[PDB]
């Protein structure tokens, strides 16, 4: 069970822009989650080889992680806030799909998601 290529972070064919909401998603949302004590499993794609999770990419067909999101934000990959919000939600949902309630990794995702929800509640109106 080899690892797939990671999600793209650059694509000249994809439209993109800078928006004040995307700036907030980087400076506030990503930065807050990235520094958290429980961020580290989510800072790069799941390595199913090293973790001995050969079923991971049989079950999780839309992988996502904060390393990817960080690069997307820094590299101005997104057209709007919704695209980036969707990536975060994909990441959390994947973790809950693959794992079981009360697992350590699920508690870690839950902690991060609580903070995500607190920050997204104050997403600024588009300028
Ligand atoms: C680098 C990464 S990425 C990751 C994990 C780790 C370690 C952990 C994990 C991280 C921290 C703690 Cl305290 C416990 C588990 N769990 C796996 C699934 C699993 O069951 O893996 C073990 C078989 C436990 C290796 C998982 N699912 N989704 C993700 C994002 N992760």
């Amino acid at each position: 069970s080899m690892n797939p290529p990671p999600p793209e972070t650059s694509n000249p064919n994809k439209p993109k822009r800078q928006t004040n909401q995307l700036q907030y998603l980087l400076r506030v949302v990503l930065k807050t989650l990235w520094k958290h004590q429980f961020a580290w499993p989510f800072q790069q794609p799941v390595d199913a080889v090293k973790l001995n999770l050969p079923d991971y990419y049989k079950i999780i067909k839309t992988p996502m992680d904060m390393g990817t999101i960080k690069k997307r934000l820094e590299n101005n990959y997104y057209w709007n806030a919704q695209e980036c919000i969707q990536d975060f939600n994909t990441m959390f949902t994947n973790c809950y799909i693959y794992n079981k309630p009360g697992d350590d990794i699920v508690l870690m995702a839950e902690a991060l998601e609580k903070l995500f929800l607190q920050k997204i509640n104050e997403l600024p109106t588009e300028e």
